[PDB]
């Protein structure tokens, strides 16, 4: 599914990732966007040979199974096909895990990169939440 920008704002908002760890909504949209521009079924291979899937992105080096990372771990306990649904539920449960570990949103290179330090509460200006 490719989500439109307040559809996900809206989606994510309904599962409590607004203001979760102190990250703001628009911090989340923004990473959505440059991670997979909105599109759950996005994957993306790494240069170490894991993959990042999904909507955010999640890496199988830690966080999924995929059955090809060797001495990889998953610690959210997914098979990462599940990160492709359109239903973005594993998606943000994931992350949750993830920003909590330590590093915050840092842990998605795209987010640093692209969101952090910018005014991210453009990404939901206009939506319905
Ligand atoms: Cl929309
Ligand atoms: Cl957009
Ligand atoms: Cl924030
Ligand atoms: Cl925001
Ligand atoms: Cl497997
Ligand atoms: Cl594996
Ligand atoms: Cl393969
Ligand atoms: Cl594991
Ligand atoms: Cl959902
Ligand atoms: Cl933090
Ligand atoms: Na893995």
């Amino acid at each position: 599914k490719v989500f439109g920008r307040c559809e996900l704002a809206a989606a994510m908002k309904r599962h409590g990732l607004d203001n979760y760890r102190g990250y703001s909504l628009g911090n989340w949209v923004c990473a959505a966007k440059f991670e997979s521009n909105f599109n759950t079924q996005a994957t993306n291979r790494n240069t170490d040979g894991s993959t990042d899937y999904g909507i955010l992105q999640i890496n199988s080096r830690w966080w999924c199974n995929d059955g090809r990372t060797p001495g990889s771990r998953n610690l959210c306990n997914i098979p990462c096909s599940a990160l492709l649904s359109s239903d973005i539920t594993a998606s943000v449960n994931c992350a949750k895990k993830i920003v909590s570990d330590g590093n915050g949103m840092n842990a998605w290179v795209a987010w640093r990169n692209r969101c952090k330090g910018t005014d991210v509460q453009a990404w939901i200006r206009g939506c319905r939440l």
